[PDB]
Formats: structure tokens, C-alpha cells, sequence
């Protein structure tokens, strides 16, 4: 399993708080809960400005297109300008390879050479957005990742909080994915027709295609067709794999009565 | 946020292991990782038999239909019989309200009065499946939940491990949901057409429907239609809400260049 390592320096009190944070994050299912949770654990200073952005990524894990903007406390004026002036294309923070460690904005701003990037930096600055830090995480089996940005003074000064937030970020990302209602990581199974299910029923009992043909009184030609469709609908590699992957269907062919 | 409380009794060593477990669980994206992870942290005794079942739930959080069967170490003979004899409908463990605390099977077996339940108990027993424990968790905004079953001797004797596993279960459940590739918790946004996007572009800049009509040279009648479709596709409550919910579309109308 690919996961950033837990932070080593932490006091027992910090280790507990982080466990609470990650455990709670894993229960977040609504945008409201996520907004409230981000707001809470980043409450002081009340002058900080927070946003989480979920995006579709290229093969370098950089955001290609945003999937969801979850504002916590970015100024609406700034978001308006960011949208209208297409700052996503000029914002050095948007070029980050998601899943690396925290990025203090000046690390990037101090190195920006391009005209559009310099303009963005000046505009950000005049909007009170000149300094900050960004945490990020990316999924392994779906091209999506989130950035968590905190704008404000003295970004990253609290080293332990940075480590804890960095560790928490992947969990905030997964929560963002849940609340964003995206298509599944890989295609869902497709519902079998009754005839495909009847065929799968006998597959699951160890019947050969010919035996199934006999039982259903159709040619094996037809059985083979249905079997191919069952395998496809279950995203299986073969007949035998489909029987394993489709076990849930064979176990509860109808609504369980309670 | 609705979440079972962290366990209080734990030693510092146990508190750390649990953090590692929950943090790692939150990174699981494949069935293989989940199978390997369950196997690992439940390794002794190697005589234990483990399965995770993800299901669609009724309004009492009981499984109505299975969505995925993730076998770790249940005997294949037993799964075969369970499928063929429709034991899902007779298994007292399948009647559990998912999300309660751990269930030692005998708690239920000792109270089972019905003929089919008694038969199931006898069959389970003869297959080495007579004793065990089941952990469970359920989602709040999607009718899905998982049971994690461990069959074996002296179920639940290690109180600290029970507490830690119980705490971990919701996170295993969310991982199961990811790997099962289900439809989103609520419907995904629908892709806007170019014309709907052009309309949303101006919505996002504060243009009224009439102003948009003027800019696009169409009637406001037509604009209203497109606006209704934009609101619907973004699952928004109204025009103004759609502008917030659709901010990602306005911010990255095209692929970001990197
Ligand atoms: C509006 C989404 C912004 C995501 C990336 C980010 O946080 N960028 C910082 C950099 C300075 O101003 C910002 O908005
Ligand atoms: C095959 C899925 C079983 C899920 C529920 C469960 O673990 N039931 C136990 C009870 C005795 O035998 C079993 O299989």
C-alpha cells in the first residue's frame, strides 16, 4: 500500500489528536461536514483563508481540470477574479505535482519568471493572498487529487501542525472524492438481465455451457453469447473469474427478507 | 460528524498501531491491497477464517442485497454451499443492524428459534464455522455497509484487538466501497453542452438572463431553458447556487497546459 509515513516527532497528545482527525475524516460524507471540519481544525488564526480543490490529473499528477471547488474562507472577490481572469492557468500553486509534501507559496513565487505568473503574484498579493501553504494528495487507481490551501501570515511556522495536516490530507482528499459524487474508479458492474442471471446461476453451480444449454433448452451458441456478456458485465477476465467476482449476485438473487 | 468513539483503554503502543491501521486503510484502492491488509493484521491464528461483505441496506441498516463478496480465507466449499442453499436468508449474522458494535456469533445462534436458522447453524458448525465474530459499519449518505467476519476459536477473547478492529471497521468499509466501483452516493453532475457552458460562463460573471440573451442573440425564453438545464445538471437548488457549485467549470473551462 502506497501511503505517506506517519510523522515521527509528535507528543502523545499530538499523536492522539491526529488519530481523532484521521478517524473523523474517514466518516465525512457531506460538503457541509468537510467545510465545518476544515474550518474547525484550522480556526486560529481566524485570519487564515482556506480552500480545498479536487481535480482530474494528468500523468504527472498535476490538475488538468477542476472537479470541485470547496471554499471554506477564500474571499469571494478573489474567487471571482480567479475565475474571470483564468488564474488557474497562471497560478504557480496550480502547477504542483499533487502528493508531494507541503508547498509554501513563496518557494514557487520567488522562482516565477513568466509575465503571466508575475501578474498573478501581484494580484494575489493585493488581495491578501500573497503568502500561504498548500498540502496535496492524489489517488493511485483514479486520476484525481486534492489540494488543501491555507493562505495567511507566517505559513508553515508550526512544524508539528504542518506534519499532522500533511498526514491528514490524503484522508481529506478521499472525503472530497466521496462528496463530489464522481463516477467509480473503474466502471461499475452492469446489471445482468434475467436470462443472463439464469445462466450465471448455473455457471455458479459448476455447470458447463452445454449443460446450461440443455437445462435452458437453447443452443450452446446462445449460451456462449450470454456467458461472454456476463463476464463483460462483471469486468471479469474469464468464465471462472466471473463466478468469483459475481458471488454477491449468486448469494442474494433476491431482496433478503427482514 | 457521526463516528464511533476511539477506544479509551489502549496502551501507547496500541494507540500507534491503530493510527497506522486507519491511516493505511485510508489509502486502500484495490481488492488485492484490502485482501492482503485484512490477512496481515489478522494473521494469528492462521486458523481464523476471514471475509468482508459489502451490501445495499434497508432502512434498518440490514443488508438487502450483497454488492461485493471479498473473500480472504473462508473455505470455498462453505461459500459454495452458502450460495447454493441461499444461506444469506437463513444466517442470523446476516440480520445484524450494520454499524452496531461487534457481534459474537453465539450471541445470535443461542437465541435462534426458527427451523431454517437452526439448520444453518448445524451446517455452519459441521464446516468449522460454528464460532466467530462480526464487525460492521454503514455509510450515512449512501445505503451501503460492510460486515467483517472472523470465524475461529475463542472469538473476541483479545479485548484490545476487538476494540481496535471495531474502530478500524468503518475505514475498511469505505475502502470496500472504493474498490467495489459503485455509482456515486448522489448522482454525478452531468456534462454541460457547449451552449450550456457558454450560458454558465456569463451566469458566472453576474449577467442576468436578459443580458445573456442579448450577448448570445437568442430570446430570454431560450436562455431560461438552458439555465434550468444548467441548474439541474449541477444538482443545484437555484441559479445562484449553481454558480457556486459549478465554480470548477468556470475556473478551468479547458485543459490546463503544463
Ligand atoms: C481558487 C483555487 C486556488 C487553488 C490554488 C491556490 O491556493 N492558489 C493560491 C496562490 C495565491 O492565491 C491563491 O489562490
Ligand atoms: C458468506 C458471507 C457470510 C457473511 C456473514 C457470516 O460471516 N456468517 C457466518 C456465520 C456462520 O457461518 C458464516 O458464514
Amino acid at each position: 500500500i502506497n501511503a505517506r509515513p506517519l510523522p515521527a516527532g509528535l507528543t502523545a497528545s499530538q499523536q492522539w489528536t491526529l488519530l481523532e482527525w484521521i478517524h473523523m475524516a474517514g466518516h465525512i460524507e457531506t460538503e457541509g461536514e468537510l467545510k465545518a471540519f476544515l474550518d474547525n481544525i484550522l480556526s486560529q488564526a481566524p485570519s487564515d483563508r482556506i480552500i480545498l480543490v479536487l481535480g482530474r490529473l494528468n500523468n504527472q499528477n498535476q490538475i488538468q481540470r477542476m472537479e470541485k471547488v470547496l471554499n471554506v474562507s477564500y474571499p469571494s472577490d478573489w474567487l471571482n477574479q480567479y475565475s474571470q481572469e483564468n488564474f488557474a492557468q497562471h497560478d504557480p500553486i496550480m502547477r504542483i505535482h499533487l502528493g508531494q509534501g507541503p508547498v509554501i507559496w513563496e518557494e514557487r513565487f520567488s522562482r516565477a519568471k513568466g509575465s503571466e505568473e508575475k501578474r498573478f503574484i501581484a494580484e494575489a498579493s493585493s488581495n491578501g493572498m500573497g503568502s500561504g501553504i498548500t498540502f496535496s494528495a492524489a489517488s493511485d487507481r483514479n486520476n484525481v487529487g486534492s489540494i488543501l490551501s491555507i493562505g495567511g501570515k507566517e505559513p508553515g511556522r508550526n512544524a508539528a501542525l504542518v506534519a499532522m495536516l500533511n498526514c491528514l490530507t490524503p484522508h481529506l482528499h478521499q472525503a472530497a472524492v466521496r462528496i463530489a459524487n464522481l463516477p467509480p474508479a473503474s466502471p461499475s458492474n452492469m446489471p445482468l438481465s434475467q436470462r443472463e442471471y439464469d445462466i450465471f446461476h448455473w455457471m455458479s453451480r459448476g455447470k458447463t455451457n452445454w449443460e446450461i444449454a440443455t437445462i435452458l433448452n437453447i443452443s450452446e451458441r446462445t449460451v456462449k453469447f450470454h456467458v461472454a456478456n456476463v463476464i463483460r458485465k462483471l469486468n471479469a477476465n474469464n468464465r471462472t473469474h466471473a463466478i468469483v467476482l459475481g458471488m454477491h449476485l449468486a448469494m442474494t438473487p433476491r431482496e433478503l427478507v427482514n
